[PDB]
C-alpha cells in the first residue's frame, strides 16, 4: 500500500549493491567486506583477508583510496582528499610495505600530489607535485625530477588542463608508463594566452570577503591551450644528472594549424601510437613511433601514419577511438565509421593505409574490451536490434563468421545492459547487468565461458520492493520519416492506458545521447510515476548515438535546431497516444538538456506548460572550446557566427511569456558558467517575462552537495506539483 | 469605478508634478518649461527666455545637465553621464560664453571629468580628472595641475571614494572653494590598504567572458580610507610653478587613532571650520583654522576646538551637524542633543566651550535652512507633536521667545510635510509641500512673510484621481511601555473596520528611520491597497528617528534586537485592532528592511505568514565599515565580536521552516553585497528550509533599470497575491 516517496530517494531508502572488485593477477581479485578487504580467489570463491580495517587504525588520518603495486609488495594510501574538478583532485600519500608490514618514514611521498601511478610491473612510481614530475625507483629513495618548467595555471607537465581534463582525455593525469616500465610517456600544455574564467566564491560565513576563483578556460574560438609530447627512460635515470626526455613531435599536417593531442597508446616496449586532431575536428592522424638504440630517440615513420577522417561531421563519438595491438604489435584493431556509416571493428594492419572491417551492419559496436591471440572481446548494441540493449560478444580471429554472444542469453527477461571486466589475460570475466530487472553480478571462465558463480543479485533489495507500489518501464521506437526513433516511458503503478496523465519530458539530447535505454534506475522519476502519478518520458531523436552517422550527424553545425524540435515532436506523438492530458505536458532537463529544455519553451509551439532548465547552456559562444567548436566549429564570419548568433535562448526570450519556468545554477560552475543563465535571465527581464529563479551558493555543475541535492529535488517537485495542480 | 493598477505604477499614469527652480541672484531664478528654460523674477512672476531649445539643436551630444557661472557670464554644459556609485558620475563638459554665443574650442575639460565646480563668485572653475585636481581661471586658458599623486582605486584628490561617498559626505566631490573664491579647500584619501570587493559583471549578451568588478570597501572592522586636508591658494598660481597646497592637520586627539573627516565649512574669506570623528563614533572635535597672512599658513588655535560627543550612542544623526556662521564668523548655529537629549538648535560663540540653546522641549529640530543678521530659518516637526511632521519656523536673533510659524497654518489639513528653497540672501523662498494632500509648491518674499503666488497645485492629477478608487492614510501612535510609537496604514478603498483584512507589514527600521509620515505617495502600497484590499502599514519603533535619542540610542551596539522585536509587537498590535486577517500577515523590506524582514521570519514568533527581503544585509560584518561601526563598534572579542556574531540571519535558519520567503538581490549590488544573501541562501539550504530566489544579473543595489524595476514588483505582487490567496 506504499509508494516511492520523495524521502526515499532523498534518503536511498532502497539502496543498490554493486560488486566492486579490482583484478590483482590473473586469477586474483579483491573485494570490500564493509570494513575488511580480502583477496578472492577466481577459481573457488576462497577468500584470505589480505587487509583486516585495524591495520590503519593508529594511522590517525582518515583513508579515501588505496593501491596496490603490480608486484604486490607495496600498497599506496591515499588520504587528505580534496577535490577539484570533475577527475581532478589532490591527495597526502603513505607508502606501507606489505611484507615488513610499516610505513615507509623517508622520502614520504609530498602533501598537495596531484597524481600517482604505479609503473606497469615491479613497484616504480611517478607522481607530480607542484605541475612537475617525479620518478621513484623505490619507494624509500628520492625521487628524481623529471621536469622543471611546471607553473602553476600555465605549463602543466604530466598531467591535463581544464579543458582537456573535461573534454579530451576525461583524467586528470597525463601519464603513460611503457608495458614494462622503462619508458614514462608524458604530455606537457601551455596556457599562456589562454584566456581567465572569474567568479566569486563565497565559502564559509566566516570568510569577510568573498574570494575569486580564475580558471584557464577556453570558451569557443578563443586561444586554446597547447601541447607538447616527451618520453623519458626512466632506467637510465642519474643522480648527478638532468634526465632528458625525448620529444615526440606532431606530425606535418597537425602543425600546420591549432591541434590536440587526443589518444596515447602503448603497443610494445617500444612501441607508441599518437593520434592527434585538427581544431576543425574532422581530420585526425595517427603517428606510431618507435624507438631507435642507436639514436636514443623516437622515430615515426611516416608510411605507418593513419588518417581518420569523416565528410558528414566529427571523427569519434566524442574523440577518436583507441587502437588495440595485437601482442607484437604490427596489427591493431579500432572502431571507426564504416562505408555506411555505422561504428564498427576495423582489422588495420601497420604498414597499409587500407583496413578491412571484422564486424559490420546496422547497429554499433560500443567497445572492445579486451583481445588474445585467439580471440577479440567486444560489446555491441546488436541483439534484437535495440540501440539501448548491451551485450558482450567474442569473435575468433582466425573466422570472422563465428561471433558467439556470451551474454545474450544469460537471463534475456531480467538481464538487456551489460558492461565486462576481463581478467589480466583474459582468463577471467565479471559481467555487470544493469537492467532492466535488478543489477545482477556474476563471474565466468573465457576459457569455456561457462558461469562460475552469482557474485550479487540484489534480491535483499528485491524483497523490500514487493512492499512498495513500482512504477513499470516501457522502452519503445516510433516511426518519424521512415527511421526508428526510441523513447522509454517511467509508467505509474497500477497503470491505466483509458485514463488521461499528467507528461514529464526529461530531456538530453546532446550529440551522440542516449536518454533510452534498458537500466534499471532509482530516481526522481521513479518518485514522480509511484508517488506523483505522473508519466516520464524520454526520447532519442536526431543527434543522437548508437544508431550510425546518418543520425548522429544529422545536427553537425546545427546544434540547437533538429534535436529541440525532435523533442517538441515526441511530446506531440505522445499526446496522440491517448493516455496523456496535453494540457499539462512538462519539460525538464539539465546541461545540454537544460539548453533543449530552454529552446523549447522559447519554441512558442504551444504544446507545453512549463519546464525546469538547470545549469543550462544559453549561447555556444559561452561554452568551452573542444566540446562546442566540434559540433559548431568557429563563431566567425567565414565558418559558423550566423548559426551561433541565431541559436541562443536569449534570442528566444518573448515566447517564454507563454510557459512557466524554473531556471537553476549553481554560483560557483566552473563547467557551465552562471554567466549563462545569468544572462538568460537578463533577456527575460528586459523583455517583461515573468519567471523563477533559485541560484545555489558555491554549489558547482554538479548540485551535488549532500544538501543541495536534497534542497534542488524538494524545489523542482513543488514545482512540477504545482504546474499540474497536484496538492 | 476603477482602481489604482499595477500598471498605473509600473507606467507612471497618474504623474505628480514638481516646481523645479534655482535661485540665480537674490530675485531670480530658473525653471524648465518642458523645452525652454526662463529667467523668473521673484518680484511679478514675468518671465523671459534665458535659454531656448533649439540653441543647443547643432550641438549633436544629448546634454545631462547645465550649470551657471555666478556671475552669469559663462554656461556649463554636461553630456556622456556615465553614472558610477550613489553620487559619483562622469562627464564631458562644454563652457558655452552667454554674451559671445559661442562654444569655447580652446583648453576644453577633458572627457571622464569626475566633477567640476564653479567658484562661488564670478567664473573660476576646479575640476577632477584622473583623481587629481586642476583649476581654470579663465575658461579658455590652461588649467594649473595642483595636485600629482593622484592614482586610480588608491589616490583620491578633490573626490571622494566608495565609503566616503556612500557614507560620509553623500558627495562624490570633496573640493570646497572660499566664499569669493581665493582658495579652494580639498580632501585627500588613501586606500592603499583597503581590501577589495570583487564581483563579476556579465554585461551585454555580446561579451563572452565576465568581467570582475573591484572596488576598495572597508567590511566592518577591516582597514579604512586614510585622510589628508588643504587649502591652496587659486588667486596666487603660476605658470611656471607648481602650486603649493597648505596642509590643515587633524587634532592630537584625533590622529592617536583611526579618524574621519566628517565636514567641512568656510566661516569667512580667512576662516575654515573642520569636524573630525573618531572611528569610535561618540568622539568628535571641530577645529576652526585662521588665515596667517604673514605665514601664507593656516593656524587653528586649539583654545577654539569644539568637541561633540555622546555618552549614550553614535554622535549626530547619521554624522555630526554642520554649522551656520554668523557674518562676521565670530558666532555660529548648529544642531546638537540637548541634556535632556533632543536635537535642538545651540547658539555657539567662537572662543568658549560652553553654548547655550536658542530653541528647545520634546521634539526636535530637522535642519537649520538660512540665517539673516536678523533671522533663524529652520524645519522641526514640532506642530502638533507630529514626529513625522515638517514645519518651517523662523526665530528672532534678538528674542529666543518670538518664533513664528510660517507654514503651520497655511493650509492645515492638505499641508503637514514642509520644505524650502531660500532666495541667495534669503529675501525669497520657495515652499515645498509634499502631503498629506496633493503636492502644493508656493512663493513668498521673507520681508512680510505672505504668499507671492501658486507655483504648482497639481489640479491636473487631482481631476484624474476623482475618477480612481484610491486609498486612505491613516497616521496614528500606539503605547509602548509608556513612549508614543507612530504608525501609518494604507487603507483600502471603502475602508470598513467591521471586516477582516490582509495585513502587508512594510519595513525599513533602522537607526534613526522613519516610516511613519504626512508625505503624499504614489507606490506599490496605493496599487496593493487599492486593487488587491491588502492593508499595507509601517510603524516607527525604538531605534527611530526624530523623537529625542532615549528612542534612538536605544538599539546603540545591539543591532538586530529592539527594532526587530518592534516590528513583530507592532503587526501583534494592528492584529488586535481588529480589522486584521491574523492568518494573513505577511512582512517585506529593502536593505536595513530586508535584513529586519529577515530577522523577524527567522524569529519564530508565528505571527507572520510569508515575507520578502530585497537586498538584504545578512551579518553586520560584511556591510561597509563606517556605517556598521557607527551603530555596533568593532567586531573584536574587546568590543562588540559577540553581537556582530549574535545578530545574524544565518543563524536563524532553522525558524524558517515556519514561513514562506522570498529572497532578491542585484548580482552587481555594490553596496549591500550579493554575498550577503548567498550567504542566507546556503544557510537556509543546509538545515533545509524551502524558499523563493530571484537574482538580478547586472542589477545594483537600487534594481532600478527601467526593466527590473516592473520586473521586480510583478514578481512580488505575485508572491504576495498567491501567499494571501488572491486571485
Ligand atoms: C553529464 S553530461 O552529459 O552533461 N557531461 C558533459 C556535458 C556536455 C555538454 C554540456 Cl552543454 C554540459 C555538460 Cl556537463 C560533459 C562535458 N563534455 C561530460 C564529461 C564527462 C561526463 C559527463 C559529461
Ligand atoms: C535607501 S537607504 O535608506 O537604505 N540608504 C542606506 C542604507 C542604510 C543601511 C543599509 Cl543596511 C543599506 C542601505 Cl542602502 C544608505 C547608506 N548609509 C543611504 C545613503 C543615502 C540615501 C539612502 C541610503
Amino acid at each position: 500500500r506504499k509508494t516511492y516517496t520523495l524521502t526515499d530517494y532523498l534518503k536511498n531508502t532502497y539502496r543498490l549493491k554493486l560488486y566492486s572488485l579490482r583484478w590483482i593477477s590473473d586469477h586474483e581479485y579483491l573485494y570490500k567486506q564493509e570494513n575488511n578487504i580480502l583477496v578472492f580467489n577466481a577459481e573457488y570463491g576462497n577468500s584470505s583477508v589480505f587487509l583486516e580495517n585495524s591495520t590503519f587504525d593508529e594511522f590517525g588520518h582518515s583513508i579515501n583510496d588505496y593501491s596496490i603495486s603490480p608486484d604486490g609488495q607495496f600498497i599506496l594510501l591515499e588520504y587528505n582528499y580534496v577535490k577539484q574538478w570533475r577527475h581532478s583532485y589532490t591527495a597526502s600519500y603513505d607508502i606501507y610495505d606489505l611484507n615488513k608490514r610499516q610505513l615507509i618514514t623517508e622520502e614520504r611521498i609530498p602533501n598537495n600530489t596531484q597524481w600517482v601511478t604505479w609503473s606497469p610491473v615491479g613497484h616504480k612510481l611517478a607522481y607530480v607535485w607542484n605541475n612537475d614530475i617525479y620518478v621513484k625507483i623505490e619507494p624509500n629513495l628520492p625521487s628524481y625530477r623529471i621536469t622543471w618548467t611546471g607553473k602553476e595555471d600555465i605549463i602543466y607537465n604530466g598531467i591535463t588542463d581544464w579543458v582537456y581534463e573535461e573534454e579530451v582525455f576525461s583524467a586528470y593525469s597525463a601519464l603513460w608508463w611503457s608495458p614494462n616500465g622503462t619508458f614514462l610517456a608524458y604530455a606537457q600544455f601551455n596556457d599562456t594566452e589562454v584566456p581567465l574564467i572569474e567568479y566569486s566564491f563565497y565559502s564559509d560565513e566566516s570568510l569577510q570577503y568573498p574570494k575569486t576563483v580564475r580558471v584557464p578556460y577556453p570558451k569557443a574560438g578563443a586561444v586554446n591551450p597547447t601541447v607538447k609530447f616527451f618520453v623519458v627512460n626512466t632506467d637510465s635515470l642519474s643522480s648527478v644528472t638532468n634526465a632528458t626526455s625525448i620529444q615526440i613531435t606532431a606530425p606535418a599536417s597537425m602543425l600546420i594549424g591549432d591541434h590536440y593531442l587526443c589518444d596515447v597508446t602503448w603497443a610494445t616496449q617500444e612501441r607508441i601510437s599518437l593520434q592527434w586532431l585538427r581544431r576543425i575536428q574532422n581530420y585526425s592522424v595517427m603517428d606510431i613511433c618507435d624507438y631507435d638504440e642507436s639514436s636514443g630517440r623516437w622515430n615515426c615513420l611516416v608510411a605507418r601514419q593513419h588518417i581518420e577522417m569523416s565528410t558528414t561531421g566529427w571523427v569519434g563519438r566524442f574523440r577518436p577511438s583507441e587502437p588495440h595491438f595485437t601482442l607484437d604489435g604490427n596489427s591493431f584493431y579500432k572502431i571507426i565509421s564504416n562505408e555506411e556509416g555505422y561504428r564498427h571493428i576495423c582489422y588495420f594492419q601497420i604498414d597499409k593505409k587500407d583496413c578491412t572491417f571484422i564486424t559490420k551492419g546496422t547497429w554499433e559496436v560500443i567497445g572492445i574490451e579486451a583481445l588474445t591471440s585467439d580471440y577479440l572481446y567486444y560489446i555491441s548494441n546488436e541483439y534484437k536490434g535495440m540501440p539501448g540493449g548491451r551485450n558482450l560478444y567474442k569473435i575468433q580471429l582466425s573466422d570472422y563468421t563465428k561471433v558467439t554472444c556470451l551474454s545474450c542469453e544469460l537471463n534475456p527477461e531480467r538481464c538487456q545492459y551489460y558492461s565486462v571486466s576481463f581478467s589480466k589475460e583474459a582468463k577471467y570475466y565479471q559481467l555487470r547487468c544493469s537492467g532492466p530487472g535488478l543489477p545482477l553480478y556474476t563471474l565466468h571462465s573465457s576459457v569455456n565461458d561457462k558461469g562460475l558463480r552469482v557474485l550479487e543479485d540484489n534480491s535483499a533489495l528485491d524483497k523490500m520492493l514487493q512492499n512498495v507500489q513500482m512504477p513499470s518501464k516501457k522502452l519503445d521506437f516510433i516511426i518519424l520519416n521512415e527511421t526508428k526513433f526510441w523513447y522509454q516511458m517511467i509508467l505509474p503503478p497500477h497503470f491505466d492506458k483509458s485514463k488521461k496523465y499528467p507528461l514529464l519530458l526529461d530531456v538530453y539530447a546532446g550529440p551522440c545521447s542516449q536518454k533510452a535505454d534498458t537500466v534499471f534506475r532509482l530516481n526522481w522519476a521513479t518518485y514522480l510515476a509511484s508517488t506523483e502519478n505522473i508519466i516520464v518520458a524520454s526520447f532519442d531523436g536526431r543527434g543522437s548515438g548508437y544508431q550510425g552517422d546518418k543520425i548522429m550527424h544529422a545536427i553537425n553545425r546545427r546544434l540547437g535546431t533538429f534535436e529541440v524540435e525532435d523533442q517538441i515532436e515526441a511530446a506531440r506523438q505522445f499526446s496522440k497516444m491517448g493516455f496523456v492530458d496535453n494540457k499539462r505536458i512538462a519539460i525538464w532537463g539539465w546541461s545540454y538538456g537544460g539548453y533543449v529544455t530552454s529552446m523549447v519553451l522559447g519554441s512558442g509551439s504551444g504544446v507545453f506548460k512549463c519546464g525546469i532548465a538547470v545549469a543550462p547552456v544559453s549561447r555556444w559562444e559561452y561554452y568551452d572550446s573542444v566540446y562546442t567548436e566540434r559540433y559548431m566549429g568557429l563563431p566567425t564570419p567565414e565558418d559558423n557566427l550566423d548559426h551561433y548568433r541565431n541559436s541562443t535562448v536569449m534570442s528566444r526570450a518573448e515566447n517564454f511569456k507563454q510557459v512557466e519556468y524554473l531556471l537553476i545554477h549553481g554560483t560557483a560552475d566552473d563547467n557551465v558558467h552562471f554567466q549563462q543563465s545569468a544572462q538568460i535571465s537578463k533577456a527575460l527581464v528586459d523583455v517583461g517575462v515573468d519567471f523563477q529563479a533559485m541560484w545555489y551558493t558555491d554549489e558547482d555543475h554538479g548540485i551535488a552537495s549532500s544538501t543541495a541535492h536534497q534542497h534542488i529535488y524538494t524545489h523542482m517537485s513543488h514545482f512540477i506539483k504545482q504546474c499540474f495542480s497536484l496538492p
